[PDB]
């Protein structure tokens, strides 16, 4: 059978990253939906002007709000698209059969929301020639970031095709990680998010989140299957989007 | 020789179109800048906050404003983008190693701006499913247009890549031709645009903008040579990525 697929890029990103993956999935019959969230792409919206996560996955739970009804969906969130999704899971458990977390950041049901956000920027390392940035809200500052050229090509990109190296160059904008807005959240319920079937599937060659704390945020909080795709850099929809379609495609057999 | 290439995207589109060209031209040992106009790709401005053509191209022109001094570039101008280096040429004609117009329009030196983007309109098809609006602004009314997904898979995108006719589905932007503000403009002088080399760049299956079309333009305004890239569509660069870098590689030995 077929499904519906719900992409959620990551942040400093947009719909964008989904154009080799989409085509894929579309051609092997399944509905696909590529949302692009608040300050995200092409949307019109600085990130000034987005001062909280909520607003920032707004478009995505539109889009979920205004799905037929009865109808279930894969959600497949990259990197920060993680907690989006699992934000979602909170509000819309019963329109999602599966999460699934590509590279993401898995956020469990026990701590703060921002938890596994802060405990990967307390990895050691720093992240090259991003630009770390803040500004001032209704409710406290807020962290900003751009990525810087050198970071992304050794470690978003170092699998990827010059010309998505190249294409990331010419639309990647400044983001952000709501590690503020997050702390101040209530955490993820079991009743909802919890409730929601998970999966995992990771890149053998993530250079931007380690394997090890991949392992350890799963660790922290378990999901039904781990699927690795051999290869793959942190965009594995880019370098790896084959194989990232036949994990997709496994996993919509499953669930 | 290696030069510095200039390139310069059309309406309704950003800098992105250039992903393939810029690594192909790069890796040859050419520098590269693929200018972002405004309200184009992920610049932060509204179409309605672009309200002239001159407002349109000011990166286009603070790029080589602030060219390093004695610099001069091949400028490449795709589609719409013909006019915006035309109107570059005319400011900085010294910067300018030859214009290069790329399935684009090519404004003469007689009638005024928007002259051929008005014969253009003028022709028989219409424009699939595309979305025509309008705006008010200081100085009249301003025509905007965004392009349908339909239009674009017929006669933009037909020899690309399905990847990047879903990659330009979400990217493409509201956008305008300025044709109002340029019916208002003084015509392009000789002793600027007039005095720059230009050649012209044209894929075999343009279904945007009409082979006849082209012929005309170039008949109503000469060039010093015709480029043809053999089953190229309007998109050429996307199409057919390393046959326009052969072109331009020929370009930039011919005027070197």
């Amino acid at each position: 059978r077929k499904h519906h697929f719900v992409l959620v890029h990551n942040a400093y990103h947009g719909a964008w990253i989904w154009y080799k993956l989409k085509p894929l999935l579309e051609s092997a019959g399944h509905r696909v939906t590529a949302v692009e969230l608040a300050a995200s792409g092409i949307d019109p919206r600085p990130i000034q002007a987005v001062e909280t996560v909520d607003e920032y996955s707004k478009p995505l739970i539109e889009t979920l709000k205004s799905l037929p009804e009865n109808e279930e969906v894969i959600l497949v969130g990259f990197s920060f698209g993680g907690i989006n999704i699992a934000l979602a899971a909170d509000i819309f458990p019963a329109k999602i059969k599966v999460l699934v977390f590509l590279n993401a950041f898995l956020p469990d049901t026990t701590h703060v929301p921002s938890h596994v956000l802060d405990k990967y920027m307390e990895m050691p390392g720093g992240l090259g020639d991003c630009e770390f940035s803040s500004h001032e809200t209704r409710n406290g500052t807020m962290s900003l970031l751009k990525m810087g050229p050198k970071f992304m090509k050794a470690r978003l990109y170092q699998n990827c095709p010059i010309e998505d190296y190249e294409l990331a160059k010419m639309l990647h904008r400044q983001g952000s990680f709501f590690t503020e807005d997050l702390s101040k959240k209530e955490k993820f319920s079991e009743e909802g998010y919890g409730s929601v079937q998970r999966v995992y599937v990771m890149s053998s060659e993530d250079k931007a989140i380690p394997c090890d704390f991949i392992r350890w945020m799963i660790d922290n909080f378990n999901v039904s299957k781990v699927y690795e795709i051999d290869g793959g850099d942190h965009m594995v929809m880019l370098s790896k989007p084959q194989k990232l379609f036949d994990s997709l495609s496994a996993i919509a057999t499953d669930y």
